[PDB]
């Protein structure tokens, strides 16, 4: 009755917040996990036929597609712990770009402003998981969710480099693109005002 | 040193204030610029404007001179009059507003960042947030205008609300920092990040 994409930098509890509500108020629901570089792309196929996406990625002016924001999501800028940036005193984001980054996506299809590799020197990969694989092996420095990189940090197994651009992590809004048919369901703004509420919590 | 330091109209005034005792506590001389938020950054690339912080909410990554940081956040809506056509309709979408005028910042010449950007293709164009407002008023289009400049003409129901929708409560915007390459090694600006964001903080939650 329902399909519904949900990027990876969602955290799950919210995936969880998603479920309960749509179940309740429809009969059939169906989840998609993508990265977020994917996201958008997916809902574009015609034979996808995706109803709403769960997404970070921004961009404006999407046919069939309306936008809103749920709520934000923190994101780090990680690099191994004895990366040099690391031991840089003083971090700064304009030197960044000189350091190879592990970014998501692919070199074919355009990146949104949002995901676009900073630098010049750049590893694409294909989830999250990649990613960390290589910045902890010290190959170079990602942008990633702050569930997906808790623990690394509880153990010192990885280092932050943006407490000075955005202490506490790097406040992402969560968009929302629902179906434009969806607007005049009384379903689905009551999706939305739960969804936000719990979403908040965190 | 000395410290000449920009912020554009959409911070509010206890943001304002708050950014100005810590300049002052951290500084000799402290001088300010308001600007509207589409003039912000255009005015710290001229080199003999020879700005030292510019507070601002555009969005610019890759400026000579200058780094980004994150100071805080402010809340923004998007206002029509009451009788507006789109009032009527009690739910709205951001789809919509493209056919109809938009009462925006900015020159109609002079390149907009994907933030301030006009979304509507028939746009009408004002130089500050008063004159955006005295045309919205007026029924001429919507505008997006920062939350203390229009919480005022809101309790009286001079002006209605579109965005309740799209994000209720106001649309969460950040306030960056860009400040001067040399400012990075110096003290003195550090301790100023540090107490401005946590005042900013505190005044958030109130
Ligand atoms: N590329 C990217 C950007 C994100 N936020 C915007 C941002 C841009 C620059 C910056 F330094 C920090 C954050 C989040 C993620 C994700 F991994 F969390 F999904 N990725
Ligand atoms: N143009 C503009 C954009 C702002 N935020 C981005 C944004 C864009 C669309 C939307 F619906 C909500 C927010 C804030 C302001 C200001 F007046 F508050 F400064 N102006």
């Amino acid at each position: 009755n329902l399909r519904v994409l949900l990027d990876t930098a969602i955290p799950p509890s919210f995936c969880d917040t998603v479920s309960s509500v749509l179940l309740d108020d429809f009969n059939m629901v169906s989840l998609i996990r993508t990265s977020p570089a994917d996201s958008l792309a997916t809902i574009k196929q015609d034979n996808a036929e995706i109803d709403i996406a769960i997404t970070i990625d921004e961009e404006l002016k999407i046919s069939r597609f309306n936008q809103c924001v749920l709520g934000y999501t923190k994101a780090f800028v990680v690099a191994h712990p004895q990366h040099p940036l690391c031991n840089a005193s003083l971090h700064s984001i304009a030197s960044l770009a000189n350091y190879r980054q592990i970014s998501l996506g692919s070199r074919s299809g355009q990146h949104s402003n949002l995901l676009r590799p900073v630098s010049d020197k750049v590893l694409f990969v294909e989830n999250f998981d990649d990613m960390l694989r290589l910045v902890e092996a010290g190959v170079g420095w990602g942008i990633a969710p702050h569930y997906f990189v808790e623990e690394r940090l509880r153990n010192g197994t990885l280092a932050v480099l943006s407490e000075l651009y955005e202490p506490g992590g790097i406040d992402t809004k969560v968009y929302c693109y629902y179906n434009t048919a969806l607007e005049s369901e009384r379903s689905f703004l009551r999706f939305l005002e739960s969804a936000r509420q719990r979403l908040r919590e965190l």
